[PDB]
């Protein structure tokens, strides 16, 4: 189950229509408190005129709106089940606007709903786009409506929440199409639910940015419940998916045809590991106790060439371990991963120590120090996020988390790391004051401009429980080592949530839960549109345009020349990202040395340093004088 936002509205007063309403099931039957009856468009001897079919409510009165509920027929028939969806809010009952939420409800006879931004209306319409299995009805039996306790216009300046992403899943999982521009999301063998799994099938769910479409597949082809685990994109521009409810398996997901491929296994079963890309397109990966057992789970690489993966067992996960109460289940999993120079991988936290691990031979391990400052040793951060902002001076900015992965109070503690060689102890220091609120389950993703978005989580850790929850997000800007909060939202976002960079660079951020009858699963995301994407008065900007590139694939060290509408002041690479329990390994940033070769025309060269610019696929976004940035254009990296 899940749950509205808001408390419902009295729907006494309210004056309801509908497209059509066959006899017995009017439109008025939505709203009359019964679960037996509902509205019903027309049928058999009235046609069966197909969907769209509209719902729209008069409350008369004005009412803090922030969210809708659905109630499907109740008889036992599928007839009429919602699919495709918007909801849209009004103040006179002509002028609609954009939809406040929309997407796509699971095939079922549960309560569906609709979370959004709390936004003063009069009018609710609920439209059915289609009908989950293709029949021309829509019946509702019973609707509502929520009211927030106020309404707070968000402030200038503070970017803003919305819309809302309606989802058949629960998006505990997620990672960005590079050459389609689509999110894939998955939670696992059921919608809502990991529990009681019998492995081999995973649900995945779709959102196309461009149509608004959300389209869910079952994926069985990998034999694979890909629910817990370790997500890397290859050197070869493929999404390695590894182990979580069926350990040992290992996913392939390949952006160009859009297709599952089955994997080699891994050495050794895992669950809730961390896997990072290398500096030559392999996938290193280490810990991971949630499957597979509880034992010491050393490093091993999977090669994309040969298909193999291969144990280093000298790369001992030991050091690396954090002091959970929970012992090794929990101690050796998300580990902070960042690729880096020959071969090797940065582990962040996070636990106090940092380490150095090597992938030649049978591995290694090599301590870094540990995660401090000025203000003393920091503690085990687990589920506390990293992100390397500026690969080129090995910046990663860390912050959050907790000691121990539940019952336990988050930090605010924040640090700033910068990586050398390996094998070299990385400098280290507080970053700013840390984070305003302390927070534990968040997820954040570096922006264009090299700010980092913090969203979510909760101030103490207790996986399926909306508590203690964060709605301010921040944002770090490393210019002036200052954290700003931004516009608030109205949906917790906790344990299961994930955070993800879209291409338009605006920010994807959804999913917690899939608890199954908990009432805690969030089935739908929001866009945050930071306030780059604004002018001073509060519009949409204009927005520069790269009008040519002179390929969009190449070498490490290679130059890429392009040409936009207007002068372009910034320009930066960002790794696109996957997402899952606070784990991302694979977005990363790195900032341009422009040419200006005159007449609005660029150059500039991908460092030669495959350590740093990481094998795979990239954003190229270009920011005017205003710092307004471009939309982004896919840069395919190969060493
Ligand atoms: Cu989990
Ligand atoms: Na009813």
């Amino acid at each position: 189950a899940s749950a509205p936002i808001g408390s419902a509205i009295s729907r006494n007063n309210w004056a309801v229509t509908c497209d059509s309403a066959q006899s017995g099931n009017e439109c008025n039957k939505a709203i009359d408190g019964n679960k037996d009856t509902f509205w019903h468009t027309f049928y058999g001897a009235n046609g069966d005129p197909k969907p769209p079919h509209t719902y729209t409510i008069d409350m008369k009165t004005t009412q803090n709106v922030n969210g809708l509920s659905m109630l499907p027929r109740q008889d036992g028939n599928q007839n009429g089940w919602i699919g495709r969806h918007e909801v849209y809010l009004s103040s006179d009952g002509t002028n609609w606007g954009s939809p406040v939420a929309s997407g796509s409800w699971f095939a079922d006879s549960t309560t569906k709903y609709s979370n959004f931004e709390t936004r003063p209306a009069r009018y609710v319409r609920l439209v059915a786009i289609t009908e989950a299995n293709g029949q021309p009805w829509t019946s509702i039996a019973e609707i509502n409506v929520f009211q927030a306790s106020s309404y707070t216009a968000p402030q200038p300046g503070l970017g803003r929440w919305g819309p809302t992403i309606d989802l058949p899943i629960v998006p505990a999982a997620a990672a960005i199409e590079p050459t389609s521009g689509r999110v894939l999301m998955w939670s696992s063998y059921r919608n809502d639910a990991f529990g009681g799994s019998p492995g081999g099938i995973t649900l995945t769910s779709s959102w196309d940015p461009s149509t608004g479409i959300v389209s869910d597949r079952t994926v069985t082809v990998t034999k694979h419940d890909m629910f817990c685990p370790g997500i890397s994109m290859d050197g070869n521009g493929q999404i390695v998916v590894t182990g979580g409810n069926d350990a040992k398996k290992t996913s392939l997901y390949d952006s160009s045809s859009d297709s599952w491929i089955p994997g080699p296994d891994m050495q050794v079963a895992r669950g809730y590991q961390s896997s990072a890309t290398m500096s030559d397109g392999r996938v290193f990966t280490i810990g991971g106790s949630f499957s597979g057992g509880v034992f010491e789970k050393n490093g091993e690489v999977y090669s994309p060439s040969s298909k193999t993966w291969t144990s280093l067992p000298n790369a001992k996960v030991n050091p690396m371990l954090t002091a959970d109460k929970q012992g090794l289940y929990r101690s050796d999993n998300h580990a902070w991963l960042f690729g880096w120079k020959k071969g090797s991988v940065f582990q962040a936290g996070p636990s106090t120590a940092m380490n150095w691990y090597y992938t030649s031979g049978s591995g290694d391990v090599k301590s870094a120090g540990k995660r401090q400052s000025n203000r003393g040793v920091a503690p085990d951060a687990m589920c506390g996020n990293a992100v390397m902002y500026d690969a080129v001076k090995g910046k990663i900015l860390t912050f959050g988390g907790s000691p121990d992965y539940q019952d336990s109070d988050a930090t605010t503690n924040a640090h700033i790391i910068t990586l050398g060689e390996p094998g070299t102890s990385p400098n280290t220091v507080f970053a700013s004051n840390g984070l305003y609120f302390a927070r534990t389950f968040h997820t954040s993703v570096v922006l264009p401009d090299g700010s980092t978005f913090i969203t979510g989580g909760q101030r103490r850790g207790i996986p399926f429980e909306d508590s203690t929850p964060v709605f301010t997000p921040e944002i770090y800007v490393p210019e002036q080592d200052t954290f700003y909060k931004q516009n608030p939202n109205s949906i917790v976002r906790v344990y299961h949530s994930i955070s993800l960079l879209l291409p338009d660079g605006r920010v994807f951020n959804g999913g917690g839960g899939l608890c199954g009858d908990c009432t805690t699963n969030h089935f739908d995301a929001q866009i945050f549109t930071p306030n780059y994407l604004y002018n001073s008065n509060g519009n949409l900007a204009t927005r520069p345009k790269i009008t040519r590139t002179s390929t969009q694939s190449v070498k490490v060290g290679g130059r890429i020349t392009i040409s936009t509408d207007s002068s372009i002041s910034k320009a930066s690479l960002i790794r696109y990202g996957t997402a899952t329990h606070t784990v991302n390994t694979d977005q990363r940033r790195i900032p341009l040395t422009l040419t200006n070769n005159g007449g609005n025309s660029y150059s500039f060269q991908v460092p030669s340093d495959s350590g740093v610019a990481l094998p795979g696929y990239w954003m190229l976004f270009v920011m005017n004088s205003a710092g307004v940035p471009s939309v982004a254009s896919t840069i395919r990296v190969t060493q």
